């Protein structure tokens, strides 16, 4: 018989010094680290692509 | 006795589609034209410069 070992989950960090094992859950619960104000986007393409 | 002619002020435009004559008053009554979200800044210099 061969023997296996287990390794625990490492956990990741989010806003307010809160730890979670998932990024989706930690983002929906706490939020990201830094503070952006807003994304200004440039769109290059056809008309239907822009729509 | 030569004659002088007078030319009216051209006026400059602001937010809300509002025309004024002085830039200072038109920035403190209707604000700028485009809509940013905030200015992220970089500083290069000594410690006193950052202070």
């Amino acid at each position: 018989m061969k023997e296996l070992i287990y390794i625990e989950e490492p956990k990741i960090l989010f806003a307010h010094g809160q730890k979670c094992t998932d990024a989706r859950d930690g983002l929906a619960l706490f939020g990201p680290l830094n503070n952006l104000y807003g994304i200004k986007s440039g769109v290059i393409g056809t008309k239907q692509g822009l729509k």
